[PDB]
C-alpha cells in the first residue's frame, strides 16, 4: 500500500496536481483522494518527506519541497525504478530526452570519431551477443575478457534463487552494454555535457535498464538497433540518423509499454 | 596572473591533459609548465581545491577531485567566476547544447501549445522593446507593468558610477528577459525536464547573458532573433526553425568571441 501512495502524489508533484510550494494536503483529507488507509500514508510520508520532496514536524504542517529556486543538491533521490515508482513521465520524459537529443550527440560522434564510435558500437554489439546467445550468465563471464571489471560494476546478492538471478544478472549486464553505447558515443561528440549527463543519471539509468532489459524482446530490439547506428556511422548517410533513432524511440517505447499493462506487481 | 593559473588548470581537467583520472605533477614543474610565481600556484591550487576540484591533504601527491561517480556535489560552486575561468568551452559547450536542444523544445512549444508560447515571445519582445527605446533604465522600470518583480531579481549597487550603473541595469534585464523567453518556451515544450535544466544552470546563465548583453549588438541581435522566433510559431511553418536558431547561434558565438 505505500509503494501506491509513494508512487501516487510523487506523481502528483510532477504534474503540477500538488505544485511545488503548495501546502500538500493536511491528512484527514488526502487520504481519499488518494483513497488508501493513512497508516501506510504517512509512513509514506514520511518516506517521502526527506527522500528529499516534502517539509517535516510538529507544528506548521507539510508543504513540498522548494518551488526549486536553485538546490541542485539531492533532487534525484530515493530513486525511482523500474516504474513501481514515480517514471510517471519523469523516466518517460528523459527517455523521451534521450531519444530527442540522440541524435545531435550522435551526429557529432559519427563525424569527428568515426574511428572509434565504430569501434565501440562493435564492441557493445559483439559482447550482447556473447551475453545473450552463452547458455548462461556464468558461461558468459567464464569466456569474457572483462569478467572482472563487469562484476565490479554487475552484482547481485538479493537474490538466491539462482536461475532467477542469473536472468536478473544477463538484464544488469545488457543494461550495462546499453549504456557504455550512450554514454561512449556522448563523450565522443566533443561536447562533453551530454556524457556528463549520462554519467550524473547513471544510477537511474543502471535501475531502469536493469529493469526494462528483463524483456528478451527489449535487448533483441536494442541489439538490431545497435547494428544499423553502426550501419549509418560508416556509411556517412547521417540522414537516416534521427529516423533510426525515432523508430527505435517508437518500438522500444510499445515494449515498453507492453511491460505495463503486463505483468505482474 | 593568478585567474590565467586557475584556469587553465579547470580548462585541462576539461580537456584531459590532466584527465579526470590522473594525479598532479609536482608544482615546480607546473611553474616550468606556464609561467606564474608558484607562491601562489598554491594558492590558486588551494583555491581550485576550496571550490572543489582538486583535493589537498596529508602527505600526498595531490590529485584531483573524485573523477565523476559522482557526487554531483554543487561542482557548480562556481568557479563559473563568471566563465573569464573559463568559458572553456564549458560556457561554449552549455551554449552550444542550448543552441542544440532549442530547436526541438521549441518545436514542441509551438506545435502543442502555439498560442502560450507566441504569447510569452510577444510578451518578451514588448518588454525588450521598451526595454533599449527607453531613455533610461530609470524611465523603463517607471512605465513598466512589471516593475517591482523585475527589481525582485534585477539589481547592481557595486557599482558607484550612476550611468554605468544605468547601462549594467540595462543589461541585467535584457538578460532577464532573454531567459525568460528560452527557460518558458523549454517548460512549454511538455517535457519539464527542458525547464529544469534551464532552472539548475539559471545562476551561469544569469551571468554569462548579463555581460553578454552589455553589448548593444547583442542585444538587438537578440531581439530580431525573438522576432524571428514568433513570426515561424505563428506560421505553422515550423521546418525554419532549426534554421533560424542555427544563424542565431553563428552571429551570436561570434559576438560571444568578441567581434
Ligand atoms: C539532466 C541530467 C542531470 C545531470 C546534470 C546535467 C545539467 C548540466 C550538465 C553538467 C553540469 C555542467 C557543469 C559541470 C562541469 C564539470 C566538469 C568536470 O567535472 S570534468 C569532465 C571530464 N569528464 C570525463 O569523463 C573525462 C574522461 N573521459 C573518459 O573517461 C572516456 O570518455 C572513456 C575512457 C570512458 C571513453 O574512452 P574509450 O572509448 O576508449 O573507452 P575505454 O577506455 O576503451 O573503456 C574503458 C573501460 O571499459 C572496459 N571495457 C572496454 N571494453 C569493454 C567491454 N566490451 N566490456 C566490458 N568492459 C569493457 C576497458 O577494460 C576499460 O577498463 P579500464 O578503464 O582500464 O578500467
Ligand atoms: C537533456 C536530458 C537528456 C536525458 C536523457 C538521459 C538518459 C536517460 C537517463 C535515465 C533514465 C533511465 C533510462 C535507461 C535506459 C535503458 C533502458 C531503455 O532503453 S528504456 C527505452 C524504452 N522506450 C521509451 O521509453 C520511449 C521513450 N520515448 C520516445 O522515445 C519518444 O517519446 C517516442 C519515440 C515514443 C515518440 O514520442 P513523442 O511525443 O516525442 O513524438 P509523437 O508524440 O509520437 O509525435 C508528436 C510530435 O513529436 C514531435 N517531435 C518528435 N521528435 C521531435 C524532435 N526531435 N524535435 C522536435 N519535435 C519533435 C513532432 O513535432 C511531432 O509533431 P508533428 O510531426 O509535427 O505532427
Ligand atoms: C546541474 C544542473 C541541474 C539540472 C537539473 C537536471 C534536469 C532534470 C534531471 C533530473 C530530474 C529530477 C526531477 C526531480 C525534480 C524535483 C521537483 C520536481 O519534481 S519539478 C519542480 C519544478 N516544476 C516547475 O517549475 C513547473 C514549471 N514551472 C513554471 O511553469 C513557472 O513556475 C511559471 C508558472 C512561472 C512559468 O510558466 P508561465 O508561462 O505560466 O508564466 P507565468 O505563470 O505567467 O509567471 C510569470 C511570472 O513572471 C511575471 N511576469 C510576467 N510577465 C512579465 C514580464 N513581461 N516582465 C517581468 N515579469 C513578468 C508574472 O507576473 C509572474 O510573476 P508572479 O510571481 O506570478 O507574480
Ligand atoms: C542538453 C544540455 C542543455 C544545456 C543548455 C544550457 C543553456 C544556457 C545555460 C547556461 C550557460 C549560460 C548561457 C547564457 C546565455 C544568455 C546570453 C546568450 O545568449 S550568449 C550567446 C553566445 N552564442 C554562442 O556561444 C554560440 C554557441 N555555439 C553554437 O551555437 C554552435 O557552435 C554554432 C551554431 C555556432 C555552430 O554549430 P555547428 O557545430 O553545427 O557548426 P560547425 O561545427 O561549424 O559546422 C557545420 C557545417 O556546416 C559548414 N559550415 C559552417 N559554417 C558555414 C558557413 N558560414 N557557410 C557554409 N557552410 C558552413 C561546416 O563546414 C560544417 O560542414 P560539415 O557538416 O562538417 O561537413
Amino acid at each position: 500500500p505505500a509503494g501506491f501512495a509513494e508512487k501516487y502524489i510523487i506523481e502528483s508533484i510532477w504534474n503540477g496536481r500538488f505544485p511545488p510550494g503548495s501546502i500538500l494536503p493536511a491528512e484527514r483529507e488526502l487520504s481519499e483522494l488518494i483513497g488508501v488507509t493513512r497508516t501506510t500514508l504517512r509512513e509514506v510520508l514520511q518516506r517521502l518527506a526527506r527522500d528529499g520532496w516534502l517539509t517535516i514536524q510538529h507544528g506548521k504542517p507539510t508543504k513540498v519541497n522548494q518551488f526549486m529556486e536553485t538546490s541542485g543538491l539531492h533532487i534525484l533521490d530515493t530513486l525511482m525504478t523500474l516504474d513501481a515508482e514515480n517514471a510517471t513521465s519523469i523516466v518517460e520524459d528523459l527517455l523521451a530526452a534521450r531519444t530527442n537529443i540522440s541524435p545531435i550527440f550522435m551526429r557529432y560522434a559519427f563525424k569527428l570519431n568515426k574511428e572509434s564510435a565504430e569501434r565501440i558500437m562493435i564492441n557493445v554489439i559483439e559482447s550482447c551477443e556473447a551475453l545473450v546467445n552463452a547458455p548462461s550468465w556464468d558461461a558468459f563471464i567464464a569466456a569474457s575478457p572483462y569478467a572482472e571489471k563487469i562484476q565490479q560494476h554487475v552484482k547481485e546478492d538479493s537474490e538466491k534463487d539462482e536461475l532467477k538471478r542469473q536472468e536478473i544478472l544477463i538484464a544488469k549486464t545488457f543494461n550495462f552494454y546499453d549504456y557504455m553505447l550512450f554514454q561512449r558515443l556522448a563523450f565522443h561528440s566533443g561536447n562533453q555535457i551530454y556524457g556528463l549527463i549520462f554519467n550524473g543519471l547513471k544510477k537511474l539509468y543502471d535501475r531502469v535498464g536493469s529493469y526494462y532489459f528483463s524483456n528478451p524482446q527489449a535487448r533483441e530490439l536494442a541489439m538490431e538497433f545497435y547494428r544499423q547506428l553502426l550501419a549509418v556511422c560508416q556509411s556517412g548517410e547521417r540522414e537516416h540518423l534521427p529516423q533510426v533513432i525515432r523508430q527505435y524511440g517508437i518500438a522500444s517505447g510499445h515494449i515498453w509499454n507492453q511491460m505495463k499493462m503486463t505483468l505482474p506487481s
